[PDB]
């Protein structure tokens, strides 16, 4: 139950022993891709859509994983098992590899980690939270990379001016994501808009896009100008961890009373059903 | 005189036992500084200007390096004196360290690599470089933080395109540096042209700059517009490893007859005297 083992290049190691040489290229050049994914009922979710992601993200960085994804799908039901746990985190993280020259790539290292359930994850407070706008682009957009400077040092400064997150808005002219989230408005009129371009597409954010369609709601994907904060009713985040997780406070903007709107609470319970079908699946 | 130790935390270890856990926040979230620089004759060169440099780093990412200055000279010159060895490369890695959450930093890891010295370190070719322009603006640029995917990523197409390196071009309007290396131009004037803004500070960069005022040559540290390239003699990198190096070629723009300019030439030499000078003060 306590988490007892990781996997290394295929090889179960305990926790206290799963270590890279330091040559590796994530720790002399940032250069990695990762996934993150919870297990609920001994079932990782959605996870062929994390693999596939997890494998779109590695053909980006020209990064070979030494498996297919029937044989990393096995390691990881292995690992949950070989802990004996049926909540988890697990994150997939693929290095540059033992570099010769402290930069050329040349295989890369794979690492599965297990952590427990995370504590937060799907709290649905009904209180938003309170963040800020920052000016930033994230570098390659669309794959999930191991580079989080921007979003790590900024915590100082999130954490100074009384926020618990921030919003990345492209030369401070178009809303993107936060460092670890997808980002949404609701409008008055009940229209659900997120970006559409130079995202992460989460699976979280793919799953909340098929639940509101389904339910009849219109879903605008496009280009999002910081003037509509204005304009919208409400604002969540979406990401494996959050799910959905309401927003009432972006800078001097409260969005209602600062509690969590009405179409982020039923998209909320629509995702929980997402997930309960999912595992019927399994 | 072969490489027998690193340093990890402050210790002394053998290079086969040289690991960090996978908590590293390198690992996860590449969040980390570095520097590198050369020793020659026993003594790491211009080493107090890339130790405040490499302190300066540290401070962006809100990294609390463990020694002070003086401590962490004593470190480089034991670990130059425990690998017996005269002429090296030097890096020095500042993790984020071993995070509770997979994402804020703690304490920091700090390693002491070394290596023999680079075989191409000052090589100096007559024949420039063929090297191609790449849109694209470093995060941070001022800090010399561990996040090189965009540099790393690129490498296939350099060598598919006919190239061994490429010059970043901000919003493609603006010249600024290579992942690795400073740019200069020379105007047939002879002027010698610089960015200023939006790059890593080079050491290196420094030195030439310093070198060519001493020998009574204009400098400019300007923003360089992308059709400057048509107006330049010459053009070079400057590094660590590269000292001056000549560029022969960007893109279908021959510099000349693609062999080294007269100012580069005269740069390279002066940049040999900056070391040989550094050298006689140890
Ligand atoms: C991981 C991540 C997300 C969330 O994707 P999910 O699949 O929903 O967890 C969002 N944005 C960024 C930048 C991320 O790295
Ligand atoms: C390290 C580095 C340089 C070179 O700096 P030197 O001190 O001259 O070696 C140039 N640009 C970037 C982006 C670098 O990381």
């Amino acid at each position: 139950h306590m988490i007892k083992y990781y996997n290394i290049n295929g090889q179960q190691v305990p926790v206290e022993n799963a270590t890279l040489h330091v040559s590796d290229l994530s720790i002399l050049r940032g250069y990695g891709i990762f996934d993150y994914f919870l297990a609920r009922e001994g079932h990782p979710l959605f996870l062929d859509d994390y693999l596939n992601r997890f494998y779109r993200s590695a053909a980006e960085l020209y990064l070979e994983i030494p498996f297919d994804k029937a044989e990393l799908r096995r390691q990881i039901y292995a690992l949950l098992q070989a802990n004996e746990v049926r909540e988890a985190g697990i994150r997939l993280v693929l290095t540059g590899g033992y570099s010769p020259d402290g930069y050329t790539p040349v295989n890369p290292n794979l690492l599965i980690m297990m952590y427990d359930l995370p504590a937060s994850a799907w709290e649905f407070s009904a209180q938003g939270i309170k963040i800020i706008t920052h000016p930033f682009q994230r570098e390659l957009p669309e794959v999930k990379t191991i580079n989080y400077s921007t979003g790590i040092r900024m915590l100082k400064t999130i954490k100074e001016r009384g926020a618990t997150d921030l919003i990345y808005v492209d030369q401070g002219e178009w809303i993107r994501e936060s460092a670890r989230s997808n980002f949404f408005l609701v409008m008055p009129d009940n229209t659900i808009v997120t970006a559409d371009e130079k995202i992460l597409w989460g699976i979280t954010r793919r799953q909340v896009i098929d639940a509101a369609r389904e339910a009849g709601y219109a879903v605008e994907e496009r280009r999002i100008h910081i003037t509509e904060l204005d304009q919208a009713r409400e604002a969540f985040f979406t990401s494996t961890i959050k799910g959905v997780m309401a927003i009432g406070q972006i800078d001097d903007r409260v969005f209602g009373d600062g509690t969590i709107g009405k179409v982020t609470q039923e998209l909320q319970d629509l995702f929980v059903g997402k997930v309960k079908a999912y595992l019927e699946t399994c």
